[PDB]
């Protein structure tokens, strides 16, 4: 293929996403070159293009220099090793891999470290495997590592139609918990068909009174939230059961630990940003995959629902997510 990389000239409009020409490089002695086959759009990246959330992680910028014209996209993806640095033993040409937080997976070729790659589950297609990394790693870290969901507990999952939400539903049910889901009105029927008993409208905070009624005022043990505008944070805090665990993956206008404690001192509050975690420790993703890989191997977890767009339609792929037309993941295939 003609090497390209997805870029923008400035912030504010999806239509300015552009496939910019790139040189083909060779890997240095401890690098690996991966030809990308499938790369999904993440909601953060929509916010990035629109100028709503500005990346500070330097890995998201060419040369580590922060500016719109240097911003790259693709916080996860899948592909095939096509060249290996001379001194690398861990990978070989033809290996199929998941890229862990590359930051530039919307590129024809990515050069990275061997420790930035994970073995793709062999029985999944590239597009199927492209649904896994960010959504499941986020949901697993929150539900398992932080909140420690137990069988029988009541777990409220907001925006359960989206990528993180769909992964969280699968994981919560794998852990034997009772899922309460919210989604937009026209997606409720879809989530009920997936087998969720309790599905409510996410587009107002009236779900809180509905949860109170369903639980006879007891509330829920765990909340997995990304909706931070309006009164969504305090309304969620108020429907936590005694000692409930509040997982927050939204990053705009979130409360501090002290603010949450003022309202409910018994609640355990778990805000986090996976991008920060990945940069902090490269063993973090490796240890999560040690737990998750076998679940995808066995079929205990399954790929998310997805919709494919070819690379030439990348603007429409981003718009599909912006307008929230989806269930699961939006996956872009490369030529
Ligand atoms: N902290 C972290 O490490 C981390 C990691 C991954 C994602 N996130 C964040 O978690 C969220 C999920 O990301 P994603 O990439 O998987 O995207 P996504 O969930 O597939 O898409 C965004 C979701 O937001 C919901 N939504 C947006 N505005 C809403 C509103 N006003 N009322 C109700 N629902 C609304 C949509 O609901 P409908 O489907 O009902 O339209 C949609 O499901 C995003 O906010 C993202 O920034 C954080």
């Amino acid at each position: 293929p003609q090497p390209v990389q997805l870029r923008i000239p400035s912030y504010g409009l999806l239509k300015n996403l552009t496939w910019m020409p790139q040189e083909r490089r060779k890997p240095k002695s401890t690098e690996v070159e991966v030809q990308i086959k499938a790369v999904p759009v993440n909601f953060r990246e929509v916010l990035n293009v629109l100028g709503i959330f500005q990346e500070y992680i330097k890995k998201r910028y060419r040369s580590g220099i922060i500016s719109a014209e240097n911003l790259t996209f693709g916080v996860e993806g899948v592909g095939t090793v096509v060249a290996v640095g001379s001194d690398v033993s861990q990978w070989k040409v033809g290996d199929e891999v998941i890229l862990a937080y590359p930051g530039n997976a919307f590129s024809s070729f990515v050069i990275c470290s061997p420790d930035d790659l994970l073995a793709k589950p062999s029985d999944l297609s590239m597009v199927e495997a492209a649904t896994i990394f960010m959504s499941f790693f986020t949901a697993y870290y929150g539900l398992h590592n932080l909140a420690k969901v137990q069988p029988g507990e009541r777990v409220l999952i907001h925006a359960a139609s989206g990528g993180a939400g769909q992964a969280a539903v699968q994981l919560a049910q794998f852990f034997g918990s009772e899922v309460f889901a919210t989604t937009s009105p026209h997606k409720i029927s879809v989530l009920r068909e997936q087998g969720i008993k309790h599905v409510m409208n996410s587009r107002t905070t009236e779900f809180a009174s509905e949860v109170r009624e369903l639980t006879q005022g007891n509330g829920v043990d765990v909340i997995f939230n990304s909706l931070t505008h309006g009164e969504y944070i305090p309304k969620n805090i108020d429907i936590l059961a005694p000692g409930g665990r509040y997982i927050e993956i939204g990053r705009l206008n979130i409360w501090s630990h002290e603010q949450v404690s003022q309202r409910r001192p018994d609640v355990k509050y778990f805000p986090f940003d996976m991008s920060d975690e990945f940069v902090r420790d490269k063993q973090f993703h490796a240890k999560l995959w040690d737990d998750l890989a076998l679940l995808f191997e066995s079929g205990s977890l399954k790929p998310l629902p997805y919709k494919v767009f070819p690379s030439e339609d990348v603007v429409e792929a981003f718009r599909h997510l912006q307008h929230s037309k989806h269930i699961g993941k939006i996956v872009v295939t490369m030529p």
